[PDB]
């Protein structure tokens, strides 16, 4: 339960205090991105550090389905988010003061929000779209992470430049919108 991953966060996202922990909370939903399932033959990733020392992840994948899980009785997309079982989203979302999700999948926007991994309101249809993929934007609890609160660029750059090596044929971006920075990691050999 997220409950036990509030209790102990240092057991599921690392130190909580020397900024480790906070960098690896952008990494874990990377991760993911990464791992999605491609919708067309490539893949682009979009990594924003937004001027309320917010991170987005977006990808232009199959997004994450939405249609009600049947034995849970809530979006896949939910239950994805809220729980447990490289160790998931719902971590960061528990770890995150506020997270936004925005999903787009067959022809259709749909938004949720949480606060500290509690859902504001059921997964909903906000309109309509010709997109797919899936976006995570999260706000850091400050109950959770101290002494070092504030996203650092180089650290996000270094290890998504180390990724995309890794990672043929996918498009990196990020982008500081605190100071305007950007940069590109698309490596194809
Ligand atoms: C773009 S962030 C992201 N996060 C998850 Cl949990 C799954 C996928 Cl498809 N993408």
């Amino acid at each position: 339960g997220l409950d036990a991953v509030r209790k102990r966060p240092g057991m599921y996202i690392g130190d909580t205090d020397d900024g480790t922990g906070l960098h690896h909370m952008v990494f874990e939903v990377v991760d993911n991105a990464i791992d999605e399932a491609l919708a067309g033959h490539c893949k682009e990733i979009i990594v924003t550090i937004h001027a309320d020392n917010s991170v987005s992840v977006q990808d232009d994948g199959r997004g994450i389905p939405t249609g009600i899980h049947p034995e849970e009785g809530v979006s896949a997309a939910e239950v994805i988010m809220t729980v447990l079982h490289g160790v998931g989203v719902s971590v960061v979302n528990a770890l995150s003061q506020k997270l936004e999700l925005v999903i787009q999948r067959e022809g259709k926007i749909h938004r949720q929000i949480y606060e500290h991994g509690v859902p504001q309101a059921p997964l909903a249809v906000t309109g309509e779209t010709e997109k797919t993929g899936t976006m995570v934007r999260f706000w850091p609890s400050l109950e959770t992470f101290t002494n070092v609160t504030e996203f650092e660029y180089e650290i996000l750059a270094k290890r998504l430049r180390e990724l995309s090596f890794l990672n043929s044929g996918v498009s990196i971006r990020l982008r500081d919108k605190r100071d305007g920075k950007e940069d590109h990691f698309h490596y194809e050999g």
